[PDB]
């Protein structure tokens, strides 16, 4: 005598409910909202939780996207102060962090982070036994480090967002300059995310063509070099503009996501454990060419680096062990 | 003597450049940039032109958006503060507006869009002769008969957001109570946008059943009516929590801009000119479910309402003629 | 020493190979290629396993498929005639059968297919446990009954293609009669799949409205009806013109993975177990409304048939009963 | 008084029935049939119509289609034996040939081709005076020449399949060699299509690591050279199982169609108009890395080739203008 008893009946037999597919968002700032409508739009999970500590923030951010259900194709989309929402999640990526002080040490920046990750992370894990983590959080090779070490996790389940969107800010450059869509440009930007990127300008190429082969050459003078500069730069040109950054991110993050999930060893310049790779000795992450499929990190593409190259990779790897004298201030 | 030149060559023929799918949007405040993130997520153009009077704000949610270009399948974006960038556009999806203040009366808030509204609109007709137009701007009713009456276009190629989300809204709430997906249920909240949305109880079903026939009915007392209330309701819910609507709204704007672009003949409870109508005589929009082509609003879905929901319907038509007292003050 | 070896390196840690959303297709004729094409292109699993009897058939339809890997998201195709090879499965789509000759009965005809089926299914479930089933085969609401005993499952892991198609096609022609995309219209064809299909009059509409309401009504005398038997008729065109069918019936069978691997609750006309339902009181399948999520089907929409409607419903379930006198002859 | 009447009204403005993203596929055979559903599946175009001479199959592959339109998004699909049924087309791809028979000279087989395509081709630019025509039909760069010919379009919007699907089996090869998908390795099979194929060893890489460099090299012997035999080969032993080819083929073609329809400026391997590049002097027709818009072909990637390689690009060249001794017998 109910509508739902007079409209809705029943076979014999039936199943406890299920969430296969699940992903776990942390942060609902810009960074995840823009992550978790990618992921949404893209149709990688039959499940989206979302964390945050701000309560209010996570409930109306978690009914905007309940309202175009209609609009998508994911099921149950949830959030949680609580951990306990993100109990079985095959994937979870962390957009939660601190953004760094009038007068902030990198040191003490990431201290700060370690301290919130502290909370963050543990927790994840025991939720989530099986999932693989994935930190967009700045500084990302310094707080996947973290994340790591927090967790517990096989070194192969904790990824970086690392250099994937600075590689897919590079092929955009390129692909303005030659007159090709960004996808049929190819070019690597590793190492140590940020000012101390390596282009490797000796794998640019447009259909197996080598740019520096054609050019002359070019690493050392006449501008072309400049397509690094604004690779960096022209990330800060946006924050100075629109006063922050979410969109690419998001998207970067989506497509990372897709590789993961549709188990596809897709091969991305993501942040890994590059311990005893290029002469680096200690527990450092940095980007080199992964190979991703549904376990996390399954291989690494061996670049064949000059000199020049790899010293600056080691010379990030000093740099960032220095941090690690981490747990407190 | 160039790398461009060394490494691209030429065809003897060859034809200027083009852009066929071309979609423009106006504003880049929190639906502006929900509303062009999903249509380049669906791949609905091949041409998305961004425009605001805010510089920054504007070059920088244009970088944000090129440097995901690797990630979608859309070949140009821009922005322009001009409104030549929207030259050529097949849809234009407006969501800039003024948004009511400390003693403001509808009147007077109805009365600042049709200042911004004047300088809007009448430069996106001129650069895009064959254009449709979508109206999201709240007061939405309103603001489509001052768009509608601003540019000049026959009254098929304007759009008003309507009543989509509110029925998107409706149908995930129902969903929620049964137990079945929000697309397999199916209810329509047509009419004036917002607190005087009528809900036509009498088409709720799934799968053909009427759930009116079933609950012994259901419109006067025993909590379902509440069904409407916080469709209406639980979107104030929303800003109280997030500090505004996006998301949801967004995805709505690109189910619209799909139908549209793919010319298909999809029902959709929009805006339009409801005039001799349901007794209506004056110069009044207002949502009623429609079908949409590439051309705009092709028909109309003549529903049979009850006198006491075309009276309603009625109520919000006097009202709205009331407003269109409008040119200053 | 090896080009493998000495581009791929390699993390300390890794974990065995990986598929989760597996989906099987038995039987590589032209529904099968049908179905197993448009699942692929729809991204539904990580894992498309194709088996049939015929080896050279079987392994070319493989190839055929794996060259197309770069335009695809499934990161694994195989085929075998070994059945382990579907090890794993979620879902299991079943379309081999005999055709129906020369002087063949319905008896005879159900019972070649039991001989079949004793061999294809028995195995799958081995092999594939957790695994739902969906029977495409003609007879279809025979040949679920059949998948279902010979089985052992849960009578909730086996479906029946039954009447979707059929609906699908009602639907196509109401649209082209009413002028709005056959995603606006809604009509249901239930019971027996094929020539004792039975077609709602009385839930048909478009946005909410009851066509029946508005025609002064239609089920008897004014050319409408005509609108079933060429649902049922041009079905047999189709044959007569091309030799056979696969095109609308394998999307229509990506329909129903999409629901079931994406975990919907999306309602579908297919064939279950209506045992009890509308007075029929043995183990006969039929379509009815039913509600889909990965552990199959979830729910019944309880229709309000006429008499009229539930007599014909019931003769098929006796009809069909009758023909269940199966092993051997 | 009709149902049609009492439940769909009208603005009182509307406009001419609409096709803008138009594509016709000629051919409903294996190839045809396989590339008519991938551009569906694909979402590419807002009208698709079939032409064939076969009355019967034509009409029943166009009905099979029509059926599935709830599963789809596009609008309207037609065919026809006439050719005004394809007026208006964004896109021709052509699919219609002879297959060369016991004691059939490549010229004979030509030939006869010449004398089908004079009554396919000529119809299509005056019923679509803007179309950019794509011809799979084999053997493809003399099929190619004769289509260029026979129409009078500008050299760039006359585009051949060549070694395309060569490149994405040679990519696939690769992939499974090497343990990563098959769109992070990257290979370029150029020149004329089929036996006499060139596999430019030294444009082979994974993340931009050329393997010539690491494997020592290779080229001339230790078994890799394989990988080029069987992905000519392997195509035969395809037929020698399934008793033709369709599906990569079809998946191939959307590949294509969406990269010109999307305007994107990717670059295919297809078959160009390669006059005076690589030394060759005539209207020979071969595969070279093109970047493709709406237009056609807007570019062409200057690959620096070795004479060895160049050497072998002109003996096709030959060859090919040599048979062009057409027009009987």
């Amino acid at each position: 005598a109910t509508l739902k008893d007079k409209l809705i009946g029943h076979l014999a037999t039936s199943q406890e409910p299920r969430s296969y597919n699940k992903i776990t968002v942390v942060g609902v700032g810009a960074v995840g909202m823009a992550c978790a409508i990618s992921i949404l739009m893209k149709d990688l999970a039959d499940e989206v939780a979302l964390v945050d500590v701000m309560e209010d923030k996570l409930k109306g951010e978690m009914m905007d996207l309940q309202h175009g259900s209609l609009f998508l194709h994911t099921a149950k989309i949830v959030s949680g102060k609580d951990y306990s929402v993100s109990a079985g999640s095959k994937l979870v990526v962390i957009t939660a962090g601190a953004r760094q002080q009038e007068g902030e040490s990198r040191l003490n920046l990431v201290q700060r982070n370690v301290n919130i990750f502290k909370f963050i992370i543990p927790n994840i894990v025991k939720h989530s036994p099986d999932c693989i983590i994935l930190v967009v959080s700045n500084p990302v090779d310094v707080l996947t480090y973290v994340a790591w070490k927090l967790s517990g996790l096989p070194m192969h389940r904790i990824i970086g967002s690392g250099c994937n969107l600075d590689s897919a800010r590079f092929r955009y450059l390129m692909g303005e300059r030659l007159g090709v869509h960004s996808c049929s440009c190819h070019g690597w930007v590793i190492g140590e995310h940020g000012d101390s990127v390596p282009s490797v300008w000796s794998g640019m190429n447009v259909a197996s063509i080598k740019l520096h082969p054609l050019d002359g050459t070019n690493k050392d003078k006449q501008d072309w070099k400049k397509l690094h500069k604004d690779v960096v730069d022209s990330a800060y040109e946006v924050i100075k503009l629109k006063g922050y950054t979410s969109w690419a991110i998001g998207l970067s993050v989506a497509d990372l996501a897709e590789t993961i999930m549709k188990n596809l060893c897709r091969v991305h310049p993501v942040s890994t454990m590059v311990k005893d790779f290029y002469g680096i000795k200690d527990n450092v992450f940095l980007s080199l060419p992964c190979v991703l499929n549904d376990h996390g990190i399954s291989n690494i593409v061996k670049m064949k680096l000059k000199p020049n190259e790899e010293q600056q990779l080691q010379k990030s790897a000093t740099t960032l062990w220095d941090i690690q004298k981490d747990l407190k201030f």
